[PDB]
């Protein structure tokens, strides 16, 4: 047992390791999306920039969870980072919809983590999740939903002009 | 169902709409108080300034709740903003006591909202309430209680000199 | 009778109270419109910003009328602020058309107020209306008419691209 | 009953008074440690500085709890501040281990306080504890654990060179 | 015996430990007074500020005595810090009178300490007391006497207006 | 075939995808090492900082290879990022030796990549490897070899003082 460990349940430690893997996976998904839009036959530089920024953000989320794991005296156990579901993300609208799906999945995982911390009476972990992850997820989901709405209303994916102008005016 | 909606109960959405109305109502009450003290036969400019500032603050609280409602994918339903209970607020001390009563009512509504969010296992909403409303209410109630105490100790409302000097030295 | 009251007819005082309510109502309508465009399934941030600014402006108009009421020695009597006619404003073009209708209604009320002040030989009130409200209404109506014209010419509401680009280039 | 008191249980008020005493006690313990390292036969100035800073920090924690007690309308009841368990803290490593023990005791008290506030449905008090005390305790415990680990690995307390160099390089 | 000890009598060392406790006690008394005036039913913020400043000053006095004890090679022995005589200080005037009584008690203790240092032919300790404590006590006593005189002359404690205006104009 | 593809062999494209995976793997290894040294029972903050910096650098190397793949008209195919070989890196010296082994492995992969590009007569790819990767690997290997030499000469891993002072003076 770690000399710093106090009120930190083994179930919570395991769930934090699972969340670390999920954040690293999300980072990898966004990296794949970013370099899809960097292809010469897609060529939407601001979509590429948007998703690269998200990928770096998800890496930061993972590192904050690793820092928490050490702060509480749990032990980090890393796992394989699985490859993303797609190599070809088909369009800006499809990538935004996949990102929305992924962010809602990550949010569900975080809500389950909060439920576990509540059940184990770990208010520090509950506060950590609420303070650093829950509103970040709500904001990310709202932003992605807005992007999806605008792309659809503009005529994406059938209108390449729609994605070009969205790339310029919203993501630029 | 909104594409962004996740873990947002219909009861919580309804209670947020009720709180929006309550904040707009509080804004209206403070506006009435402010312009009562702007009357030529009352003529306490810093009481008027104090309550105008509170009115603008309550409008901001309402707008933050509307923003939350959209962030979570709920739908804003506005209602009539009822007129304040008084047209004549009788004195600075009476207006401060009415404001204290109103802030404790709003606080009770927020505590009921927090209880509902806890019962529906919505930690994001609980965190939103705690972070942006609960300590604001506690601070507002403590400030109003202090003002009431000082006005009473100075001899208000029978001493017009008391309210004049309080207007100058505490609210100025 | 107020010690400051001079040449201020009771009919004028009543009409000023009615105008105060109308300005607060207009503020509420614009607030509703603003947060309609903040929805994730509408997602036009600059429409939302435009109407929020108008809502704050209408609150300022109401407060200037309350200040006038006290300056002249009349007494403010507040009434319920009725809810806006719509919860769903359907599109940027429809909201702009409703705003144009509302501003022309407010202008008609102000012209009736000016007629009353003229009939009661209250040149200070006539000057107040002309100086602070009449050209503001004419400018607001012309601006809204311009917005409606451009949205229609661009193909709104059927073209979501039209409202997206109007949001970006005119309202942004 | 205080005019500001709302949703503040007498048990919570009593537990806050107990925590105030515990924070003042911790401040006294750290003060004793600091001036132990200021002795001419110990002479570790940066250990002395470290513990003096902690003592002032614990005084600040106590004052924030007193401020909370008044904000909620509870009444502060002070008790004797008991003397620290030791006059002679024997070594830098022993003092760091005693500080780690003390911080884990204070953390346990704060977790019991949070459990009580949760049981009494006082979300403002829960938020106060989480926001201002729980992560502070986790960070303090992790820091002390790190210091203990490094001192042990360097050969303290048998190596006076170890504590000298730790004083210079980590605490300086 | 400490390697630095020279011309430092054991009686002087004991009396310095007693003075350390007395200064810490005075700090605690002032802390209690400060947060009495922070209550919502007392609400005199500048009285609260005044006594908080005095409390921090008394902590500094205690720390300077601890530093002296180590400089001379004596050993600090801490004792319990007894709780203050009152929880409720009843009024600004009563608190100022209690503070005057406390400062005269501390001054008497310091004069006895000086007499002891003179009797033991310890000129360094005599100089320390004269330089850092005696005129500080005389100035504090004169200031408190002035405050008491002004509060009484203004009509305190029966006049709440008196304490309000003293809080504003003398302590603000 | 990509419209930009010229003199880019399918074997080279495959080897670039393999190198992308190897760089991401190296980033993950360094991340694991970094947070090993962040544990409370290891507590070497500058080792942790060193390896975190290396992890971010390896992510940058991977992204530059992905950028190259798109510049040449090849297609990125991502694979699973395998977990690092160790969860516990045992000591600063052992982690530095593992890092040296890993960097020499990555260097061997890059030399094989250069041999392939030479065999396929792809001077742009050869230049890319030489310019951005080969001297970076040589410098990294020399730096790690220096660190290993110094840690061994200082007495690591048996001397915890050795790793403490190396952490302070070389990595700090
Ligand atoms: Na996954
Ligand atoms: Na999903
Ligand atoms: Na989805
Ligand atoms: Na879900
Ligand atoms: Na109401
Ligand atoms: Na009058
Ligand atoms: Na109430
Ligand atoms: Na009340
Ligand atoms: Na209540
Ligand atoms: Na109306
Ligand atoms: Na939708
Ligand atoms: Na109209
Ligand atoms: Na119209
Ligand atoms: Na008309
Ligand atoms: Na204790
Ligand atoms: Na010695
Ligand atoms: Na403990
Ligand atoms: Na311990
Ligand atoms: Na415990
Ligand atoms: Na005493
Ligand atoms: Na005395
Ligand atoms: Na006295
Ligand atoms: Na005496
Ligand atoms: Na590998
Ligand atoms: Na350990
Ligand atoms: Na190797
Ligand atoms: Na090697
Ligand atoms: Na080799
Ligand atoms: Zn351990
Ligand atoms: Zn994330
Ligand atoms: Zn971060
Ligand atoms: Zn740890
Ligand atoms: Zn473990
Ligand atoms: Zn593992
Ligand atoms: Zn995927
Ligand atoms: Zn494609
Ligand atoms: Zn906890
Ligand atoms: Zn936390
Ligand atoms: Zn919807
Ligand atoms: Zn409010
Ligand atoms: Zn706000
Ligand atoms: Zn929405
Ligand atoms: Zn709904
Ligand atoms: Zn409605
Ligand atoms: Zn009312
Ligand atoms: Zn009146
Ligand atoms: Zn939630
Ligand atoms: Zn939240
Ligand atoms: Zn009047
Ligand atoms: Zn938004
Ligand atoms: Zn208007
Ligand atoms: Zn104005
Ligand atoms: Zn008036
Ligand atoms: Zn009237
Ligand atoms: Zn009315
Ligand atoms: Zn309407
Ligand atoms: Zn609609
Ligand atoms: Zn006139
Ligand atoms: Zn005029
Ligand atoms: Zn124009
Ligand atoms: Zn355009
Ligand atoms: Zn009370
Ligand atoms: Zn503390
Ligand atoms: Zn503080
Ligand atoms: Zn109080
Ligand atoms: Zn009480
Ligand atoms: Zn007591
Ligand atoms: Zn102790
Ligand atoms: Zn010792
Ligand atoms: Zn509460
Ligand atoms: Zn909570
Ligand atoms: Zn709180
Ligand atoms: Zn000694
Ligand atoms: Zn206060
Ligand atoms: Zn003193
Ligand atoms: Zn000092
Ligand atoms: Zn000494
Ligand atoms: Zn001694
Ligand atoms: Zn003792
Ligand atoms: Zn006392
Ligand atoms: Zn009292
Ligand atoms: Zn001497
Ligand atoms: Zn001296
Ligand atoms: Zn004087
Ligand atoms: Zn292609
Ligand atoms: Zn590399
Ligand atoms: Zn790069
Ligand atoms: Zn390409
Ligand atoms: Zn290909
Ligand atoms: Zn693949
Ligand atoms: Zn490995
Ligand atoms: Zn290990
Ligand atoms: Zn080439
Ligand atoms: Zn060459
Ligand atoms: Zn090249
Ligand atoms: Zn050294």
């Amino acid at each position: 047992t770690s000399q710093v460990r106090q009120n930190y349940h083994q179930d919570s430690e395991a769930a934090i390791n699972r969340q670390i893997n999920l954040e690293l996976y999300a980072s990898y998904v966004y990296l794949s999306m970013s370099y899809y839009f960097d292809r010469d036959d897609v060529a939407l530089k601001n979509f590429a920039k948007y998703f690269l920024h998200q990928s770096h953000e998800e890496r930061e989320h993972a590192e904050k969870l690793m820092k928490l794991q050490n702060q509480r005296g749990g032990r980090i156990f890393l796992q394989d980072i699985k490859k993303p579901d797609c190599d070809d993300w088909e369009s800006g609208l499809n990538a935004m919809e996949c990102a929305l799906h992924l962010e809602k999945n990550v949010n569900q995982s975080l809500l389950e983590l909060h439920k576990l911390a509540t059940d184990k009476n770990d208010p520090h972990l509950c506060d950590f999740i609420e303070t650093h992850y829950l509103n970040e997820q709500v904001k990310a989901i709202k932003e992605l939903g807005d992007h999806v709405t605008n792309l659809r209303k503009m005529g994406a994916p059938e209108s390449g002009l729609a994605e070009y102008l969205f790339d310029k005016h919203t993501l630029g």
